């Protein structure tokens, strides 16, 4: 048998004590009503998932496969990477990421302690002598906030911290630089939302009659096979590597990443893993190069017209030419086919669509809404239940992500966005006069230290001040927010257009910054608009590394 993973029986256990209910407190019925609908995943659902990622996988290779890797392989040639100092990788470490076993912290390896930097240099030397030694991980269920229709909780396998400086060295540079060069414009991580309508619409306006769907790979992580995480590291190994990367990468791939022994917060035995570790470095590198290989190889063998896929991950979206509704129906039966015998069935099955707006990828599906002038201007959105249900947890609770401020950054030009996050949380910013607090929140999955009050000049940089005039959003767009709501038990728009100009008043009267987050963004507010300028600010806005690529997992600090 090759399983995902095997299990000794050991439970996987918390580290902490662990809420499933929702939070309350006396801010929390000015957003959300309806808190029962509102829960945290835990490790009492384990178990469930347990079950959900435990299977058997066959693999059947043919020449479609082969061809496409070799592909690969050769743009993979082109790739000259740098393996990182001791140093470089160690102020890439989140400041909360979870400690060594070996009596050192996060704060420690980023300080660059004596004591973090001998042990560092130790694992390395370790990973360059021995090739074969599994390491060791920690299996843990995920605390994640969800609205009702129960998930079981997701599953975390992490190595030690010393071992994740380790990968960052060998294969930071790699894991952001090569996705790229090997899959071009179908790499997702290399926009923001913006360049991604930007890709999406010019990709559906490039065909004579579009056709698009989604696929959904049942359990990714646990569908990924020591065969697909060997061919990774052949194409990790085509780039121009210095000789210590290469064997770093060699061993990682062998003692870490084809699999190794899992182990509970109670130092126990859980069992043992065959598949993708979903907290290494390469996590989301790699399921987005072995998703993009299968992917690829299964439109070939479907005869899938004018093929472009937008790939993030396990994410994945194909836009191609209709042959006729019927030839299409049949052509995703034929590419969910060869997807299986590649070891990646659907959860959901593919439908094909013939409108952009109705496609869903990474959570998100474009939209229109009007600028200041009355154009018709394309943004990417979301279903805003999630990011509800989550907002109103951290209205009660303080949390390492703060996921309202990474949801305005992502979606600033969202109906949603705008009248609810940015009004709820400046807010509550004020009446605790916390403006200038910076807020840890992510984006494809790395963390980034941000100020609230550089909203203004972060949202004209990514979006530009359009962000800041959009008006008239879509139908659909409106009565899935409203309907959202109500779900919630979350105040209808009205309120909120109320509670924004209140809001508005009062960050203009701290002047400074948050006059220009008054100014800027709530001027949908107002009937009597503000002139809405370029700020000097934005553009020294030192955005690099922002969009670049995907760390999900990866433990990447910026
Ligand atoms: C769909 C919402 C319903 C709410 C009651 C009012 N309303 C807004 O206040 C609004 C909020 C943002 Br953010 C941006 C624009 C808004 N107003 C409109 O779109 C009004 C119609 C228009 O200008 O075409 C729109
Ligand atoms: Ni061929």
């Amino acid at each position: 048998h090759h399983m995902s993973y095997t299990w000794t029986g050991a439970l996987i256990t918390p580290c902490a004590a662990e809420e499933s209910k929702l939070p309350i407190n006396a801010l929390s019925n000015s957003l959300l009503r309806h808190h029962n609908m509102v829960y945290a995943t835990t490790s009492r659902s384990a178990g469930l998932r347990q079950k959900k990622v435990t299977f058997d996988r066959l693999q059947v290779l043919d020449d479609h496969y082969r061809d496409v890797l070799k592909e690969m392989k050769a743009k993979a040639s082109t790739v000259k990477a740098k393996l990182l100092s001791v140093e470089e990788a160690c102020k890439l470490t989140p400041p909360h990421s979870a400690k060594s076993k070996f009596g050192y912290g996060a704060k420690d390896v980023r300080n660059l302690s004596s004591k973090a930097v001998n042990h560092i240099h130790s694992v390395w030397k370790d990973l360059l002598e021995d090739t074969v030694t599994p390491i060791d991980t920690t299996i843990m269920a995920k605390n994640e906030v969800f609205c009702v229709q129960r998930k079981p909780a997701r599953l975390i396998v992490f190595p030690d911290l010393g071992v994740r400086v380790c990968e960052k060295m060998a294969l930071y540079d790699v894991v952001s630089t090569l996705p790229q060069v090997v899959m071009g414009s179908s790499y997702g991580f290399q926009y923001s939302p913006g360049q991604r309508v930007e890709f999406l619409v010019n990709t559906w306006k490039s065909k004579k009659n579009p056709m698009g769907f989604s696929y959904d790979t049942r359990c990714f992580d646990s569908t990924v096979t020591e065969n697909d995480i060997r061919v990774e590291e052949s194409i990790y190994q085509c780039c121009d590597l210095a000789p210590e990367a290469r064997q770093a990468i060699k061993s990682l791939t062998e003692r870490l990443y084809i699999g190794g022994p899992l182990t509970n917060s109670k130092g126990q035995n859980c069992g043992y893993r065959r598949c993708r570790a979903s907290g290494v470095l390469t996590t989301s590198c790699g399921n987005t190069l072995t998703c993009y290989l299968k992917a690829s190889a299964a439109c070939r063998a479907a005869k899938l017209q004018d093929c472009t896929m937008l790939v993030n991950g396990d994410d994945l979206v194909v836009i191609c030419e209709s042959a006729g509704t019927q030839e299409d129906a049949a052509s995703l039966r034929v590419f969910t086919e060869a997807m299986t015998r590649y070891s990646a069935p659907p959860g959901d099955p593919p439908q094909p669509e013939y409108d952009l707006e109705l496609i869903t990828s990474c959570s998100s599906n474009v939209s229109v809404a009007h600028d200041a002038s009355g154009k018709r201007v394309y943004y990417l959105t979301r279903d805003p239940t999630t990011p509800l249900a989550r907002a109103a947890w951290e209205t009660a609770r303080h949390t390492p992500v703060n996921s309202w401020l990474g949801n305005i950054i992502m979606y600033a030009p969202t109906l949603w966005a705008r009248m609810i996050l940015m009004t709820h949380f400046f807010s509550i910013l004020l009446a605790q006069e916390q403006l200038e607090k910076a807020l840890d929140c992510q984006i494809y999955g790395a963390c980034y230290s941000i100020e609230p009050l550089d909203l203004p000049q972060i949202i004209e940089r990514l979006h530009g001040l359009s962000a800041f005039s959009l008006h008239s959003y879509s139908p659909g767009e409106i009565n899935r927010v409203a309907s959202c709501l109500r779900k919630l038990g979350v105040p209808p728009l009205r309120v909120w257009r109320h509670r924004a100009r209140s809001v508005r008043a009062r960050l203009l009267s701290q002047g400074g910054r948050a006059a220009t987050c008054g100014k800027y963004l709530f001027n949908w507010a107002v009937k009597t608009k503000l002139k809405l300028t370029p700020i000097p600010a934005a553009s020294r806005l030192d955005l690099s590394g922002w969009f670049v690529a995907g760390y999900s997992g990866g433990d990447i600090y910026h």
